[PDB]
């Protein structure tokens, strides 16, 4: 198998050979170190003093390229920086993700979720949950967060992705980029004139001109690219995982805390991101017994780390009622997922509304093959036929 070891999955789990890899070992056509132990991953990611994030990195680089990011060194990209610089940028974008801001988004996320569910219900059982829900809700949620008018969301999605879609002609990508920046600049101007509750309005309300247009543009794109695939992947695999353990669906038929715990567990169990941004040792050091030399690259396997046998004797099982396990699916350290609360809220809303609307949800065909999404930076499904 030519595909990198950290990219291999078996069903909803990490490949056996990935799970069998040592805590920290070398892998290969550049070569890097690979961290699979929970403690090691936490050490590498939490110590920004010795492991800086590899500036200008693409979560794809393989067979595909169809619909993937294009950095070009984008200012305002939290990932391309480290403290104290990172701390400055982060603090600047934080106003849009406060928990109070997230609580207020709850009602809107529900509205969006129900609107997609309405379209699926109208199509009749059986239907593809991925086409109707998983692939639609994330982007709409992000548009709502950013402050994009409801009627411009479809257009905005096309312009955002399009101006970064390599598979497109240069004439097209450039036309889409022109319109994109133009639209973005006009949105930014309106937010500075009269700040709204959106991400941009929150930032400009707090820091005014200190937040330049370039920064805001950078923030928007970065956020648009960071919160889509991860979520669509979680919705699809998440529903599949729950349908395979139907008794655990009761965690979504009760209080909020119970739904929250289920979501956290699903996020740990499925760990859609294969790995975070590569970490580069800023000096020579000895980790997990290995001799790391300045300039060495370290790839962290979040899925393997979240299956570390040290975490629990049944860490390999899905158990929404288990004693919560501090997973690393959102990362660890100063770069910890800025949209983690939103992701948890969004995913809790989807699952709760889903099973409330379709109590008898099930796979259209018990023996149907699973259509895994293998061409994206995050694991997921391309299709999932369900009946109710
Ligand atoms: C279940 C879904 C999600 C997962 C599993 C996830 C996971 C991650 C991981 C592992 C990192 C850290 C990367 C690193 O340290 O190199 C990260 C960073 C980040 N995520 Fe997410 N993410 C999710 C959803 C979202 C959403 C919905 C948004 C946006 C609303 C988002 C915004 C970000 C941003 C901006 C960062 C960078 C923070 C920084 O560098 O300081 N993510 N995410």
């Amino acid at each position: 198998d030519p595909r990198p070891l950290h990219i291999r999955r078996q069903g909803l789990d990490p490949a056996d050979e990935l799970l069998a890899a040592g805590a920290l070992t070398r892998v290969t056509a550049e070569t890097h170190w690979m961290a699979t132990a929970h403690a090691v991953v936490r050490q590498v990611m939490g110590d920004h003093q010795q492991f800086s994030t590899r500036r200008r990195w693409d979560p794809r680089d393989e067979i595909g390229g169809k619909g993937i990011f294009r950095p070009r060194e984008l200012v305002g990209n939290l990932m391309d920086y480290d403290p104290p610089e990172h701390t400055r940028l982060r603090r600047k974008l934080t106003p849009g993700f406060t928990l109070r801001k997230m609580q207020r988004m709850a009602p809107y996320i529900e509205q969006i979720v129900n609107d997609r569910l309405d379209e699926m219900e109208r199509a009749g059982s059986p239907a593809d949950l991925i086409a109707f829900v998983a692939d639609k809700v994330p982007g709409a949620v992000l548009c709502e967060l950013v402050g994009v008018p409801r009627d411009d969301r479809d257009m905005f999605m096309k312009l955002c992705h399009g101006h970064l879609d390599a598979s497109l002609s240069q004439k097209r990508r450039a036309a889409l980029g022109d319109k994109f920046s133009r639209y973005l600049l006009a949105m930014i101007a309106r937010e500075r004139k009269e700040p709204g509750e959106g991400m941009i309005g929150a930032v400009v309300a707090e820091y005014g001109d200190d937040a330049t247009d370039e920064e805001l543009r950078g923030f928007c794109v970065q956020v648009m690219l960071a919160g889509d695939d991860n979520i669509s992947g979680m919705i699809g695999l998440g529903v599949l995982a729950m349908l395979r353990h139907p008794e655990q669906i009761d965690a979504f038929r009760g209080d909020e805390q119970s739904a929250q715990r289920a979501v956290d567990e699903l996020i740990r169990y499925l760990t859609v991101p294969y790995s975070p941004t590569p970490r580069i040792a800023r000096e020579d050091l000895t980790l997990a017994g290995q001799e790391i030399k300045k300039g060495d690259s370290v790839i962290c396997s979040l899925p393997a780390a979240n299956r570390d046998p040290a975490l629990a004797p049944d860490v390999d099982r899905l158990d929404v009622t288990r004693e919560p396990i501090p997973h690393v699916a959102f990362g660890h350290g100063v770069h910890h997922c800025l949209g983690a609360a939103l992701a948890r809220l969004e995913l809790r809303t989807v699952f709760t509304e889903l099973w409330r609307r379709f109590p008898a949800l099930r796979l259209a065909d018990p023996a149907q093959d699973t259509e895994f999404r293998l061409t994206t930076p995050a694991y997921g499904l391309t299709e999932l036929m369900v009946a109710w």
